[PDB]
């Protein structure tokens, strides 16, 4: 399963990169519905062939989701919990979208105080597709 690890690492690289967005840092200061995070999360998701890119605050409220109606509501999945304590995590789970290989990384402000989490999922069925080849 070197293939799965590869996919999770790529997804983590995307998550880590987004964790450093100034606008997301700022937006995390705004209201979920008026962030600007949704727009960025969606373009990045498409280009890296991902199922979802969900940014949350420290209470797990979503700032982005492929289903816009979920912005402003709590993240679904206990796999985000380790990340709300400053640790990265990788798990297989599902919220409202398809079952997925999911990764999580913390978002920090300039003083390294945690302000949120970037959660990214890879559709499980797509992981099978990649393995086959």
């Amino acid at each position: 399963d070197m293939t799965r690890d590869g996919l999770a690492n790529k997804a983590l690289a995307v998550a880590r990169t987004l964790a450093d967005s100034p606008e997301i840092r700022q937006g995390l200061q705004k209201k979920p519905q008026e962030s600007g995070i949704q727009a960025i999360a969606e373009a990045v998701r498409k280009r890296n062939d991902l199922l979802f890119i969900v940014v949350t605050d420290m209470q797990s409220l979503r700032y982005s989701h492929p289903e816009a109606q979920r912005i402003g509501q709590p993240f679904k999945g206990d796999d985000i919990l380790k990340a709300l304590n400053g640790e990265e995590n990788v798990a297989i789970n599902r919220g409202f979208l398809a079952q997925a290989l999911r990764v999580f990384t913390p978002i920090y402000d300039e003083n390294h105080k945690q302000i949120g989490v970037v959660a990214i999922g890879l559709e499980l069925s797509r992981v099978t597709q990649q393995i086959n080849d």
